[PDB]
Parts: C-alpha cells; sequence; structure tokens
C-alpha cells in the first residue's frame, strides 16, 4: 500500500537532484549493493551535507531545505520496503544497485541521478501490479534443474551481467512479459558495460545463468542433470500457487543420484 505513484515521487526527486548538482561524472565502485544498502547511503549523505550548513548562510540555507526533501522522499522509500513489502522484498534485494565511490560533495547526485531509472523500475515491483508474484524461488533439487516452458504475463528477467560487467549506467534492472489481451511480448531490454510469453534473446549475459521472478500459476520443469539419473516418484515439476494469502510452490517430487 504505497499512497503514491512511483513515478511522481521519483519525478520529483528527479528535479531535486538536478536543482542540487548544476556535469561531473560519476565514480563508482566494484561492489554492488541491495536497494536498501543503495538508500542508506543516499540518506547518510543527505543528513551529513546539511549538518555541513556552514554559516547560516540563506544561499545554503536554500539547499538545506532542498536536501531535507530530498532526505524524506528516500527514507519514506526506505521505510516502506521493509515492513510488508517482505514477500516481494526478499527478491527486491536480489537487484543490483551502484554506489558512489565518493560521496561529501553535490556533485556526487549525479551517482543518484543515474540510479533513478533502476530504482523506480524496483518501485514499480509493489505497485505495478495485474498478477502477484512468487514469494520464493523454485524448491532447488540435488543434481538436477529446472526451466519454464512457458512464461506468463509479469515474470521479470533480472539484467545480470559477465564476471567485470556492470548494467549500463542508469539502465533498467530487469525484463518484463507484457501479456495485455491481444498480443504477449517482452518489454526492456539489458545492457552491459566493462569496469504467453517466450524466452528472450541473449546479450553479453551473465556467465551463470539467468535470475527470474516468475508469477503465480507458473511452472517450472526439473530434470536431472547430466551423470544423475530420475526414477519419476511423484511430479517432475512445481507450480506456485497463491494459498491463502501467502504464495508458496507445490514441491515436485525428483530425485536423482551418481
Amino acid at each position: 500500500n504505497f499512497h503514491l505513484r512511483p513515478r511522481d515521487l521519483i519525478s520529483n526527486i528527479n528535479v531535486i537532484v538536478l536543482e542540487l548538482k548544476g556535469t561531473f561524472m560519476c565514480e563508482y565502485a566494484d561492489e554492488t549493493a541491495t536497494i536498501v544498502e543503495f538508500l542508506n547511503r543516499w540518506i547518510t549523505f543527505s543528513q551529513s551535507i546539511i549538518s555541513t550548513l556552514t554559516g547560516g548562510s540563506s544561499s545554503t540555507k536554500k539547499t538545506q531545505l532542498q536536501l531535507e526533501h530530498l532526505l524524506l522522499d528516500l527514507q519514506m522509500i526506505l521505510n516502506g520496503i521493509n515492513n510488508y513489502k517482505n514477500p516481494k522484498l526478499t527478491r527486491m534485494l536480489t537487484f543490483k544497485f551502484y554506489m558512489p565511490k565518493k560521496a561529501t560533495e553535490l556533485k556526487h547526485l549525479q551517482c543518484l541521478e543515474e540510479e533513478l531509472k533502476p530504482l523506480e523500475e524496483v518501485l514499480n515491483l509493489a505497485q505495478g501490479s495485474g498478477s502477484e508474484l512468487c514469494d520464493d524461488d523454485p524448491p532447488e533439487i540435488p543434481h538436477a534443474t529446472f526451466k519454464a516452458m512457458a512464461y506468463k504475463e509479469g515474470t521479470m528477467l533480472n539484467c545480470e551481467c559477465k564476471r567485470g560487467f556492470r548494467r549500463i549506467k542508469s539502465g533498467s534492472l530487469y525484463m518484463l512479459c507484457t501479456g495485455n489481451s491481444s498480443h504477449s511480448s517482452w518489454d526492456n531490454q539489458c545492457q552491459c558495460t566493462s569496469s504467453h510469453c517466450r524466452e528472450p534473446p541473449p546479450w553479453e549475459n551473465e556467465a551463470t545463468e539467468r535470475i527470474y521472478h516468475f508469477v503465480v500459476g507458473q511452472m517450472v520443469y526439473y530434470q536431472c542433470v547430466q551423470g544423475y539419473r530420475a526414477l519419476h516418484r511423484g511430479p517432475a515439476e512445481s507450480v506456485c500457487k497463491m494459498t491463502h494469502g501467502k504464495t508458496r510452490w507445490t514441491q515436485p517430487q525428483l530425485i536423482c543420484t551418481g
């Protein structure tokens, strides 16, 4: 229950950041951070600079209130990510945000200005609705993987990259399957620089796999990896069902041995 449209709040925050920086190229660090660590640095960045109110000059008093309103809009978002958003938050901590290597001057707000688009992206997660998302990742199986065949309207794919590669500065953090009623296709696009839907085509992808987040009613298909063998038992697939509020995964019965 976010008492404001994600697009409007970021709109306000965006202009505030601009009215403070006046165009220094941001310098990041190598360590990515969760959306919470991300907000902590800038909330701390806010309060710190406001305290550096060296002399009550009305020129800087302007800068002071400019920060407070920014600060408030930051603390508000963060306060509304840790409460009851835990169903989604647990997977919202999977997204990769980027931190400033240094943050003591107003020219460092460029670092924050860029990450505003992937921020609003995550802000819609609990607001852009309308199917529902599954609280957990599908149950991992010893020496076995899984793969959904038909993506449903709303499934997402993290824009993770290869080693040494980051997702594009000020770029979206994931893709989304738009179902509507007529057609059915994907929306966003991933990008990596250096230091009824179907499966999307690769980029300079992640040299691991693909971090997914499924909607309810989506089924993943399990099977053993090579060198191992299943004997079926029960079902070899899991479906995300929302039973009595909470969402869960129908436990598949499938085991492989060497």
